[PDB]
């Protein structure tokens, strides 16, 4: 049940860990939903790629370099384009002392510098790297072809899915920032950290994301007038610090290499990273998903943003609700629960 809602950790063994869909589907059986956000630690022995030696020749076409403006736990955020650099260009760049994590005690002490530091020198990332970096044929867990309800309605129904579905890579540099947000379309999401240095998330209940987002509205009212789904825009930042203060609810955690996150539907996340590190990503969703992506609020303010069309999904899953639906009344609360 989970009643606190707090962020679960799995450790399956190799038996547990084999199929992803009847894993998840335990996951949210002991109630790791409710936390928005949840790890799972695979067996020692699993590894999805042997030798990582060769991403050093990758390519990072179109860096960018976070501008963050604030204080006092509330910051803005804008990104300037970079020279295209090599992932081990990138590297060094990364271990240099202009951009090195600084010394720390620990996670907790790190933490407090991330937020003290945030306007000084602005970091640098690689995301949206169209690409996975697993072995072939490595079955388990693989990234680029979960086969969840997406890719289902995808290759049966020819319902574009909007890339979301496919994998990204993403290069870290200590300070980098995720802004808090829920995934496109509030779908599900994992991310598995291939090597280097820790993210730490910050995550919120979806049954308080209606909370976080009347919060965000008083205190970036310009963003808000602006957008009506301005979070999506990934250029708010909100430090734990303000949260605690009005009463919002969430939980941290950090992810090491070679652990998976996995955030759920309108589960509001946010982060940073510790240091040089590469994950890999992307969007999947399941029946219960389907509900949220109904009632999903979406940017209202620039063209270029993901929209799925949600017809297929409540024809084919939820038959005895879509003549209701596409009269629009199937109007009802969820209960992020169950
Ligand atoms: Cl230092
Ligand atoms: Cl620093
Ligand atoms: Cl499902
Ligand atoms: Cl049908
Ligand atoms: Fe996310
Ligand atoms: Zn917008």
């Amino acid at each position: 049940l989970n009643p606190s809602c707090k962020i679960m950790t799995f450790r399956p063994s190799m038996e547990e860990f084999r199929e992803f869909n009847k894993y998840l589907a335990y996951m949210e059986s002991k109630g790791a939903h409710r936390a928005g956000l949840a790890k799972v630690i695979p067996p020692k022995e699993w590894k999805p790629r042997q030798c990582y030696d060769d991403i050093d020749n990758l390519l990072i076409p179109a860096p960018i370099q976070q501008m963050v403006t604030g204080q006092s736990g509330l910051f803005t955020q804008y990104n300037i384009q970079k020279k295209a650099m090599t992932v081990k260009e990138f590297r060094q760049l990364a271990n240099s002392g202009k951009y090195c994590t600084p010394r720390y005690l620990d996670y907790e002490d790190l933490e407090r510098k991330y937020w003290k530091n945030l306007t000084f020198v602005a970091p640098i990332y690689g995301a949206d790297i169209n690409g996975s970096i697993y072995d072939e044929g490595v079955d388990e867990w693989n990234i680029a072809r979960l086969n969840t309800v997406l890719d289902v309605v995808e290759e049966e129904c020819g319902i574009s899915i909007e890339g979301v579905n496919t994998p990204y890579l993403y290069f870290g540099m200590w300070k980098t920032t995720f802004a808090w947000h829920t995934e496109d379309m509030d779908l599900y999401s994992i991310n598995y950290l291939h090597f280097g240095e820790p993210k730490s998330w910050y995550a919120i209940p979806p049954e308080h994301g209606k909370r976080l987002e009347r919060l965000a509205q008083g205190f970036f009212p310009s963003s808000s007038q602006g957008c009506d789904a301005f979070l999506r825009h990934k250029m708010t930042l909100i430090s734990p610090s303000v949260l605690k203060k009005y009463g919002i609810p969430f939980d941290k955690i950090t992810q090491e290499a070679g652990e998976f996150m996995i955030t759920f539907p309108y589960g509001y996340h946010a982060g940073f990273n510790h240091g040089f590190n590469c994950a890999e990503s992307t969007n999947f969703a399941t029946v219960r998903w389907i509900d949220y992506g109904k009632v999903a609020k979406l940017c209202t303010c620039r063209k270029d943003m993901v929209k799925i069309s949600m017809d297929i999904f409540v024809r084919k899953f939820q038959p005895d609700r879509y003549q209701l639906w596409k009269q629009g009344k199937d109007i009802y609360t969820i209960d992020h629960t169950k």
